[PDB]
């Protein structure tokens, strides 16, 4: 058995210098490897031209990541989804430049949001991102009903505050087909379960719906472990 | 909080190397690894593509540069005497990375020299499944290019590392240090069985490679029973 024999994943990862690589080696199955690359993308501001400079970056990691081996891209970043005007036009058309690119199959953090709420027939959600400012909050849910979502609440202002905030969204929409965590540099994995066994409703965060999409491109249908629902539907 | 301890960013050959998951076995709780990829098209080098080469490296560099890593490692042995007489290619691509990361640096290939001689090992004797004759040679030279004789190498999975280790340690029982090579071989697991069974020092191309990144980094402890030369930080 070498490394990655059932399935090979590169991710995209931002500056932020973000640790979803290793979120992901620690749910996915044995059998599954992951690989990370970083876009070069220096004195990076929000101009078209430095867009279109963004986009040609996340092309070549693609491609980076595609002659290497892998079997599936994820890009990480839920925001660069909806990185332009409205609507999903943006990030399917982002996604279809990185399966060019790369010539696999592709995962945007901030579309598998939406795909998994659709895969599972959740049509209202209530939203916890601390993460967020309300510009931000606005713009997200703008996306997720462009998606067909009604959103009945969002929030905003440790662990203790994600769980804490879970728990608020959901006392005040009970009603709610699932709730979700937004902000993507927050450590949410740990405390799905625990919270979607405390409220009894799913509970869906950018990582684990990322994650979720890149097993299900990759087909293989178990995690580690106690993930919450969505993984466990795999 | 990941990384606490040290990040290391590692510059991947587009082998699909597994290196990051070797080093992550290695290195003690709290030091944080990540890895990145140059685009170079399956350009087995050339004078017309080494150049473009190292500006891959280089951008790769930066990106993990500003991405956040204290620490750069370039992983590929023969590419420190890709060019070049002895050590002044891997010396000058060395600052060419700290010049391009703002970090320090460590490459592969060059770490084996460096462990060496900070042990003191002024003899070796070589086992190389992985290479080719002109790679041997070119091999062999660098390792003359720091001050250390080669007794022999033996050339052409992990039954014959072991068994080829054994074979050179008893055709050149004089020898301070054994040295495996070929990087993409998986050799971190027998290197303490292997100084066992010998009574003597055993060196890959992985273990002076992570040697020398925790050693950059500040670290004095590994996880673990990977050989002397890791249990010396």
């Amino acid at each position: 058995a070498d490394y990655g024999w059932r399935g090979k994943v590169g991710l995209i990862s931002t500056p932020v210098i973000e640790n979803a690589h290793v979120e992901l080696a620690r749910v996915a199955p044995e059998g599954v490897g992951v690989y990370q690359t970083f876009p070069y993308v220096p004195n990076f501001r929000v101009d078209a031209t430095n867009i279109k400079r963004a986009v040609e970056q996340l092309e070549t990691s693609a491609a980076a990541l595609g002659s290497a081996g892998v079997d599936i891209v994820g890009q990480v970043g839920t925001p660069f989804s909806f990185a332009g005007g409205t609507g999903l036009e943006w990030a399917e058309d982002i996604s279809t430049k990185l399966e060019k690119a790369s010539g696999k199959p592709v995962a945007l953090m901030g579309l598998s949001i939406v795909e998994a709420l659709q895969e599972r027939g959740y049509k209202t959600v209530a939203i916890s991102s601390t993460y967020y400012s309300r510009e931000l909050s606005e713009r997200y849910t703008q996306f997720l009903e462009a998606g067909g979502i009604r959103v009945l609440t969002i929030k905003n202002w440790p662990a203790s505050y994600a769980y804490k905030s879970a728990r608020e969204v959901a006392a005040e929409a009970p009603e709610a087909d699932c709730i979700i965590m937004s902000g993507a540099a927050v450590h949410t994995m740990d405390i799905i379960a625990p919270l979607e066994a405390d409220l009894g409703k799913p509970v869906i965060s950018s990582d684990s719906a990322f994650f979720w999409k890149i097993l299900s491109l990759l087909g293989v249908r178990e995690t580690s472990g106690g993930w919450g629902s969505l993984l466990d539907s795999l």
